[PDB]
């Protein structure tokens, strides 16, 4: 059965900025993202995407904001071999208290895998607990201390 | 030392057919496999030099903020996965201006000719880079998103 990997985008893949990629001046890709997701399809994990924008759609975020450096982000990593089977996406602000707000796990109920070989990878305390609610093992990405070629090697 | 100069538009990301500049972040695209490719090319011990025309870079037809958010970008990227160019040798001139350093002159890598020469190339996708590559005195590869791509170049390049 499948090992997936549930990664989380901003902080994770690509840098966190006011916490918003709105502007394609403030894209930029975490160290060894594309080798070691490479090195990790190749070892058999599908790749997973899952986001909380907060108000993504409204004033403060606009979709065509969060649109641009989003789609040049998805390009660089599908032309370099980088493939994520979905890209999940909550948009709502924490007040708005919705369904699919991470660490809440709606948004992968349909995974609800090889839980014993899974992971969910990301730079927040709510990204490790939606690990704990989805059952799987988390690993709580730091650029410094946890970062990509260490996790690619230790997943490999 | 064993080099390969490297072309920009139309070989590391595309080219856009209109006024071919990359001026704004929706014509940046980078080509297939570039980024391992470059690696396992550095891996093998390859340095890599990025060589380009940028005609009118810096002047109201190809402004600088125009091409350095994208060019920006792109250099954040290959940094960022740990692809290293030693320089980034820049003709900004028009055709017309009949500068010393436009492609194919050899002006902007005097210095590299200091090379391993039989194991040194241009990688471009025009004839420009092919004859760059005999004013050099090295082999010239022309890319080709199908015939001669980057997961070719990256085996052909690493034969023993
Ligand atoms: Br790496
Ligand atoms: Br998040
Ligand atoms: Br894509
Ligand atoms: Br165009
Ligand atoms: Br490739
Ligand atoms: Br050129
Ligand atoms: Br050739
Ligand atoms: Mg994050
Ligand atoms: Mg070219
Ligand atoms: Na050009
Ligand atoms: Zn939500
Ligand atoms: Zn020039």
């Amino acid at each position: 059965s499948q090992k997936y990997l549930f990664i989380d985008r901003d902080g994770t893949l690509i840098s966190e900025p006011d916490f918003q990629v709105d502007r394609f001046d403030k894209l930029a890709f975490e160290p060894g993202v594309i080798p070691q997701l490479l090195k990790l399809q190749k070892a058999g994990y599908k790749l997973v995407m899952i986001t909380n924008q907060d108000g993504l759609g409204t004033q403060s975020f606009p979709q065509a904001d969060f649109d641009g450096p989003h789609n040049l982000m998805m390009q660089i990593f599908t032309s370099q071999g980088v493939q994520f089977d979905e890209v999940l996406i909550c948009p709502h602000l924490p007040a708005d208290e919705c369904d699919c707000r991470k660490p809440k796990v709606k948004l992968v109920e349909r995974y609800l895998m090889d839980r014993a070989n899974s992971y969910v990878i990301g730079d927040r305390a709510t990204d490790i607990q939606l690990a704990e609610n989805m059952g799987i093992n988390g690993l709580r990405y730091d650029r410094e201390t946890l970062n990509w070629p260490m996790i690619g090697e230790q997943l490999t």
